[PDB]
């Protein structure tokens, strides 16, 4: 029976599932719908105390295949799923969403068969990934599993015989297995003549049937997991370019499961939830040896973390669910809907007030989201409260996260100035190689970074859909032996084939006190794709092909020098000191701001303290000419970018300033329903 | 002057660049088609001995600049290009093409400015790039470079004034740098007023013109290098999405010149010519100490061959061009062209004889080409001579190589069975870290083989447009720590996503003695692209979701064994050897290719002495296919590849037999253009 004189009723007696589930230390898959009613709660409050919410905020909806295997809303009691895999559409309405937006939920059941992949459940979950890919809302993964099923034909155990070589002694061999006229009627019996394939033989005077091979007639035992578990697979890397994914892992995920989490790439683990191919027990079979003591040595967040493969780690299941609700703050309510826009109390006209200095060490976090002092909070950047880091575990020396400008959700990417001691632990597998400290100086690319870069801007592009702002402040890729052997050139072009690919306004912009030199330059440079990327410099910025010190070692060397020296010392060698670093102040001088804009390589130069100021205008004014674009795209006869640009302007009336980007937006503003009316006479002009 | 009693000219005095480029240990740019005419003529001469080539076999057209910029071809002088970047557009037959194929060669040219890239010789490259991905050709590039052009104002140099702190003593400091009132006048009479940003002062009676910023006069200084190379850095990114890529290193590649050996993919270095962001001495200095000697150690074919960024090694230059010239024989003539057919000797009708043994080592190259023994050549899968292996310094765990099938170019991918010792070694950068060695056990994915796997996949998609075939034989992902912490995860995904996109026929076929188990088969199960992707296992493979032994330990532990003792054994542990090989055959029993065939999950079970003749008519057949779907799709009221594929194999008459691969595709090839009339019918009624 029960614990007994509880005030009200014992949730995990009348569904004793749940007990189930609170055993392996997570949370029973149906009280996850209430995890994300508690999680939406709380991000009104955050955002409005005062702000007062019926129930018909968030709403739960189970869907399940109906009789032709159509996926249809339900109203049922917890846990009458006949498999192991669940799902929920949820309908919740949002700060950035007051009016209602829409996402599914699948998730394993952990108490069913301990959340084993099936082909039953693989078909379930490649169907709930396929709906939501239709209506192009989020698909949040609840990963608590242990990888494909395993069987063997249990009806064949009790049934099969041995042929000996010698019935006298065993310990000698055998030939085969074979079924008796008995067996094979058992089968017959229970309309199971299928489980097995054999060849009829006599041996003595009585009928052998060799089996030939064992198919066992319950589904889900061997390749039929394989194939359905390919069929998720396919289905997720699909969903990941089509429509916002996530994954929480919650107990643990194994196999199928740990993919599953790398294939939707936003990642989401619980502490002390494992992801893992297999557990160590099996592991220390092959090796011969008590390798590895848990799971958690192979794939516990400080493996997964750490990797990149976590994009964050939870303390419990609701502090991930919470994650993930504020996450999806920043991103479409669905596919190609425009970017949700949240303005807060931090307001678009301020200047910025964290500056760094040339001369003292910063957390480039500070120029993000600004910074607490003795004194009262120093604003930086981007809105206060609203940067929201990811991949946080790895490559450090890049800080990747979301933040608002003036309410415009945007990817951020920044460069961490500090060294970062990378500490990797020894594998217990090698009986002793040791724990081993990697440096990495700041303001360089090693392989782990670009590849965080490169990640990241992919991950803005995809499901988020997001505009992007890089904080760009490299000094180069690292290009000594390690790293060259690491494979830096594949990584660091990762990133260049990221930033072709990218659909939404991105800004590049180094920073004062920044720098970008050579190769990192290169790799973010707007012709890259000048569709979308736009590069600005700080008055305090340099950049150039090389560091001052790098450029006088090759073109004002010591011959140079003594020349400059005999040209203005009366006397003409205790003047080096002071000659080279006039030499150094003469290259300097090449690096500066003012000559990228006589270049023509940045659209301008910049003060840090208006930036905000400028880039809230000059993003929201893109973000309005690119849905222009893309709706003149959208008419019968096409054209360039060049050719749709300039006829939009055309549109524009002959007194606005085409540079003035508050201008320009504004009008566009007053004006979305007439523009909209011109196109419409546009398409009733494309039959021809 | 000369060398002086040769008997012919002595052509490295008629054009003393080309000395100067051997004196580098280059071959000289304009000398590199005479390198591709002798390539050229002994693919000839191993095709067909006794074929009679004519000179117009092969012809290289130079491509310069006109006067609106404007590539066109021209003949001239070797020696005459104004800037450091050269192009030839090359008409060549092969083979392959007997009337001709062509594709353009690109390349630095080392003795103008040591090969470095300035604005022009970048918008020339990204002009080449753009012609070739206009016309469908291949894009050849020969680097031999020192990266992006570097400088300073040099006619600022001897005009600049200091702004001592003190007069009398130097050795104190400066406030600035400026010119006199006759400096300003230097730069006015040779109109060059630009070359400085100022801002006039006046100390002690006469003015100072402050520099606020140096422009310099002369173009490719600084930042204009940095935009020059981003934007053939991207051009290159798009081109090997578009256009077959490849680059030979002939000198050195620094810099933006390393990115774009990567960024091409495709990539033969030639022995000791480095591929290097620095060299050794800049990096020496930054480090403060001697720490390399040579840039062969940052850059030699002993990083980037055992990287994978070099995907092959040649001897020299012309070894360099055969191997460039044999990987394109695999290719078609330009973009969306069918693959080449190419039948030699080694024609489709016969077994297969190489056979792989259960207990016994083999090399997996000798199932794809065959091998040489003691008593006469034993024929492989694919045709004899055809097996072009590539990526073989890297993550030797994989095969990955061009082959033919009875003439039909395809990708093969095939599994090592050898444990890989894998010797990395130490960088001089740390103190002492030691050399160390890295087992891989052979049928295990790892990192660098996932990685590898994944790679080819793209590699064979992309330019090459080929089909594919892999000889799948993983016993799964390693899962131990430091794999798992080397994110096994991510590069095991790369494969699906490569699948995901890939757009030719595929066939995955497990080979005799062979398995795929777990995730090894997830990985590539068809269901990941059902509209390319085929699966086949040989009668002598094995599958299921874990091996005999690990299924045991978990679904026949010593309970079930005892209870099969206790019902077959009349007395009843010394039993147990015995009875747990009784279980493990009882396991073996469900992972054969008859379960298989039963489950649905491969197209057919078949015989490796056989699947020479069933691969060829079966790929054949698919081709022939393929290009209906596409004609049917090219039409105006568009469909799924169900009612495609269905369609067109309702124009077969109706006898014939849709399962028979070569009755299918006898009939198709006799009627393309009846097929093609039927289709001209069917857009003559898509107006609706
Ligand atoms: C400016 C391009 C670039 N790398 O782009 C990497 C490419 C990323 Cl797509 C690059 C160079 O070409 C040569 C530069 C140095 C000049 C003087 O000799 C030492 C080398 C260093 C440098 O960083
Ligand atoms: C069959 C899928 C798979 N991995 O796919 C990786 C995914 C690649 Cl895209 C996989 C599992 O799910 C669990 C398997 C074991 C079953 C018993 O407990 C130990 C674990 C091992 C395995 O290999």
């Amino acid at each position: 029976l029960r614990p007994i004189a509880t005030p009200y009723p014992v949730k995990e007696w009348l569904q004793p599932k749940r007990y189930k589930a609170h055993l392996m230390g997570t949370t029973y898959v149906y009280d996850f719908p209430e995890l994300f009613r508690q999680a939406s709660s709380s991000q009104w409050k955050n955002f409005s105390a005062d702000v007062k919410l019926t129930d018909d905020f968030f709403i739960s909806n189970e869907l399940i295949e109906d009789e032709n295997g159509e996926l249809t809303e339900v109203e049922r009691e917890p846990g009458a799923n006949a498999i192991g895999m669940v799902a929920f559409k949820i309908t919740v309405k949002t700060p950035e969403y007051p009016r209602g937006r829409q996402f599914v939920v699948v998730a394993n059941d952990i108490t069913f068969k301990i959340g084993s992949f099936g082909p039953q459940e693989d078909e379930f979950f490649n169907k709930v990934t396929e709906y939501a890919r239709k209506r192009g809302i989020p698909r949040i993964y609840l990963a608590a599993n242990s990888g494909a099923r395993i069987g063997m034909a249990e009806e064949i155990v009790p049934l099969f015989q041995v042929a000996w070589n010698d019935a006298a002694n065993p310990d000698k061999g055998f030939q085969y297995l074979y079924l008796t006229s008995e067996g094979m009627e058992t089968l017959k019996k229970f309309d199971k003549e299928n489980s097995v394939l054999t060849e009829r033989t006599v041996i003595n005077g009585e009928e052998r049937f060799v089996i030939k091979t064992i198919i066992g007639s319950e589904d889900g035992l061997g390749v039929e997991c394989l194939r359905g578990s390919g069929l998720i697979a396919g289905a997720t890397s699909r969903a990941y370019h089509d429509i916002f994914t996530i994954t929480l892992v919650t107990c643990r995920s194994v196999g199928i499961g740990a993919y599953l989490v790398r294939l939707g790439q936003r990642a989401i683990q619980v502490e002390g939830q494992p992801i893992i191919l297999t557990g160590a027990p099996a592991i220390n079979k092959m090796l011969g040896r008590e390798v590895y003591t848990s799971n958690l040595q192979l794939g516990g967040t400080q493996i997964m973390y750490n990797n990149g493969v976590s994009h964050l780690t939870a303390v419990d299941d609701l502090a991930g669910v919470e994650k993930i609700v504020e996450w999806m703050s920043y991103v479409p309510a669905k596919r190609n809907m425009p970017v949700p826009i949240l303005e807060t109390k931090d307001t678009w006209d301020r200047p910025v007030d964290f500056t760094p200095t040339n001369d003292e060490t910063y957390d480039v976090r500070w120029m993000i989201e600004g910074r607490e002092t003795e004194s009262g909070f120093e604003y930086g950047l981007f809105d206060k409260g609203s940067f929201f880091e990811t991949l946080s575990g790895w490559a450090k020396g890049v800080v990747v996260g979301r933040a608002r400008l003036g309410g415009i959700p945007l990817g951020v990417i920044g460069v961490e100035t500090r060294t970062v001691e990378n500490l990797i632990p020894a594998d217990p597998a090698n009986p002793n190689s040791a724990e081993t400290l990697i440096q990495e100086p700041g303001q360089v690319w090693h392989p782990n970074s670009a590849f965080k870069t490169a990640q990241a801007i992919n991950d803005f592009n995809n499901g988020e859909q997001l505009p992007m702002m890089i904080l760009a402040n490299w000094r180069g890729f690292s290009g000594g032996q390690r790293d060259m052997f690491n494979e830096v050139l594949k990584y660091g072009s990762f990133i260049v084939d990221a930033l072709v690919d990218y659909k939404q306004p991105i800004i590049i912009y180094i920073p004062p006190t920044g720098e970008l030199r050579g190769g990192s330059w290169v790799v973010v440079d707007p012709t890259i794709n000048a569709d979308q990327m736009e590069m600005y410099a700080d008055v305090n910025a340099r950049a150039g092909v090389l560091e001052p010190q790098g450029m006088v070692g090759i073109k004002f060397r010591r011959e140079k020098l003594l020349d400059t020296m005999n040209r203005l010392d009366d006397k003409y060698r205790e003047l080096l000191p002071i000659y080279g670093q006039i030499s150094l102040q003469f290259a300097d001088l090449h690096d500066r701001s003012s000559r990228m804009v006589a270049k023509g390589v940045i659209s301008k130069e910049l003060e840090w303290t208006e930036a905000r100021r400028f880039f809230f205008w000059r993003l929201r004014r893109r973000l309005n000419e690119e849905y222009l674009i893309k709706r003149l795209s959208h008419q019968v006869g096409e054209a360039s970018r060049l050719e749709k640009i300039a006829r939009i302007r055309s549109w524009y009336p002959a007194s606005v300033d085409h540079e003035d980007d508050r201008q320009v937006a504004t009008w566009i503003e007053e004006n979305y329903k007439t523009l909209d009316d011109k196109l419409k006479g546009l398409k009733l002009e494309s039959f021809a």
